[PDB]
């Protein structure tokens, strides 16, 4: 499903060995994407830049009467895909878990979901890129 124009790609991130980068790397490999270093001499290789990762925890107390407590975790990822010489495309992922409230394994799993959401945006970018002529 990854467009053919994106089967070779650069992954640009501030921490290539962090959990988000690994999760995105992992999904790109699973989809048959060859990842190049940023200093490649190849031409026109698109880049996926991981710009921002945010993790928010919300604790809410609701008066019913009697009270109820609810916990949310929200993971938001903002990234950009650059098609050299053409355009830059912002994409994002948002992953939501709510509870009854281990934490670290939940987050690990959220990163995989965030990575799948990003990769699923690539077709819409190629569609726009084709129509821009």
């Amino acid at each position: 499903q990854v467009p053919s124009t994106m089967k070779v790609m650069i992954l640009d991130s501030g921490d290539p060995n962090g959990p988000l980068s690994r999760a995105v790397r992992n999904q790109l490999r699973l989809n048959g994407v060859e990842l190049l270093d940023k200093e490649t001499t190849r031409k026109d290789v698109p880049s996926l830049r991981l710009g921002k990762v945010s993790i928010a925890k919300d604790t809410a107390s609701v008066f019913r009467n009697g009270q109820t407590a609810e916990y949310q975790m929200i993971m938001t990822v903002n990234a950009t895909v650059l098609i050299p010489g053409r355009d830059i495309y912002p994409i994002s992922a948002k992953v939501f878990r709510s509870f009854f409230d281990e934490q670290d394994m939940i987050v690990k799993e959220m990163y995989d979901r965030a990575a799948e959401q990003l990769i699923r945006k690539l077709p819409s970018i190629r569609a726009a890129d084709i129509r821009s002529d």
